[PDB]
């Protein structure tokens, strides 16, 4: 509940799988480019986590003026209208359902590297039936203590991935080919889009903290942290293997199997199916809220099923996380935020009473809602029109090539 356990859950929740497919959007954007867009996404992840915090304390003091637990929709509902709480539930359940899938789509691809004899997608089944016993869990919060562990395997795999790409070394054939098309780099801008963020459940971390006064600060040495450990990985892979990473998204594929990539595949796994759990149970909540509801576990079961096919379905490792990105996390993690914070403010009153003070470095009013209005026409065009329309014409061209329901995406 300390400042440290914040930090730590903040900092192990900002990537789980991601790190693997982020030489695989370097190979599209580049070097400048990628490192560029790195850090200015970081720093907008930076940006709506401090939006979500303000507007969580005003909603918080709010409330107390006049236990559960406090989720993102029910601060939209006290600090706006009902419309507003509708719009943040739809859009946040839908993202996390969208998440899950992703993270066991995750889980499949890196289990098929140790054991190749069973094919990617009866490696879904088996992690399907694996995950479904998450239902039976009441509640993967409150057990977020065990996060260090989450962190200490995202950096080990990072660390990992550098080292390994380094002694590597390149070969004659390595060709740095570059932004070779807009789609590709729109596509890899998504991807890098979605790496941060926070992913809509910074406000059930921040919940846990004494005073959630100073989640500014830990957020912000979070995303640091984290993008010390991705640019590096990222870096060093892509300058290693060049256009290579294209024909092959998961970037544990192309590097030697030994007992390292084997440690790191074990504990990306680890860390994918805890992240699993952590994203699904806002979901489990929901359903519970809406259905009226040990029988939890069977009321539970629906919900997994929508996971299941479409991890089957989609089996794409590296476009999904585009497509999620721009259609679902620009409007979950970048948009909605910004909105609900300029629309609460925007009143005199609201202001002058507002219960923390904008940053005076940044400006004050003038300069949070000058940034609010960046943040939502930058994340609008290049992170849903532009991003949007690049990740879903990939996502078709995938569909075209492999098919759909394909066997062991990506398994030359
Ligand atoms: O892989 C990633 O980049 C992030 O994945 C997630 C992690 C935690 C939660 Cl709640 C939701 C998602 Cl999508």
């Amino acid at each position: 509940g300390s400042v440290y356990d914040a930090w730590f859950s903040c900092a192990s929740n900002q990537v789980a799988q991601v790190l693997l497919t982020l030489p695989y959007s370097f190979s599209q954007l580049g070097m400048m480019s990628g490192i560029l867009f790195q850090l200015f996404y970081g720093l907008m992840g930076s940006w709506t986590a401090y939006l979500i915090s303000v507007l969580y304390v005003e909603y918080r003091t709010r409330k107390e003026r006049e236990n559960h637990v406090i989720q993102w929709f029910e601060v939209l509902d006290g600090l706006l209208g009902k419309h507003w709480r509708n719009l943040g539930l739809i859009f946040n359940c839908t993202f996390l359902l969208f998440g899950s899938v992703i993270q066991l789509i995750a889980c499949a691809s890196n289990i098929y590297y140790i054991n190749d004899k069973l094919d990617k997608r009866t490696w879904t089944y088996i992690f399907g039936a694996c995950c479904a016993t998450t239902v039976f869990i009441p509640s993967f919060h409150n057990y977020r203590i065990w996060s260090f562990l989450g962190l200490a395997m995202t950096t080990y795999t990072s660390w990992y991935l550098t080292i390994a790409s380094l002694l590597h070394g390149q070969a004659e054939d390595v060709k740095h080919s570059g932004p070779t098309t807009m789609v590709l780099y729109f596509t890899g801008a998504t991807n890098i889009l979605y790496t941060f963020g926070g992913h809509a459940v910074t406000v059930e971390i921040m919940h846990a903290m004494w005073k959630p006064q100073k989640f500014k600060a830990i957020y912000l040495l979070a995303t640091i942290y984290v993008l010390t450990l991705t640019l590096p990985s990222a870096s060093a892979v892509y300058w290693a293997f060049g256009d290579k990473l294209l024909t092959h998204s998961n970037a544990l594929s192309l590097l030697p199997k030994t007992g390292f990539r084997d440690t790191a595949v074990i504990l990306m796994l680890i860390h994918q199916f805890i992240t699993f759990g952590f994203a699904s149970t806002p979901l489990y909540f929901v359903w519970e809220k809406l259905i009226g509801v040990f029988k939890r576990a069977m009321a539970r079961l629906p919900v997994v099923v929508p996971i299941w096919f479409l991890a089957i379905i989609f089996p794409f490792f590296g476009p999904i996380n585009s497509a999620v990105g721009s259609l679902l996390v620009s409007f979950t993690v970048y948009i909605i935020p910004a909105l609900a914070h300029m629309l609460t403010f925007a009143p005199a009153p609201s202001r002058e009473n507002a219960v923390e003070r904008p940053p005076r470095v940044v400006g004050g009013w003038m300069g949070t809602y000058c940034i609010n209005i960046f943040v939502v026409v930058w994340v609008f065009v290049v992170g849903f029109g532009f991003g949007g329309w690049a990740s879903m014409v990939n996502f078709v061209r995938q569909i075209d090539t492999f098919g759909l329901f394909t066997k062991c995406y990506q398994c030359p």
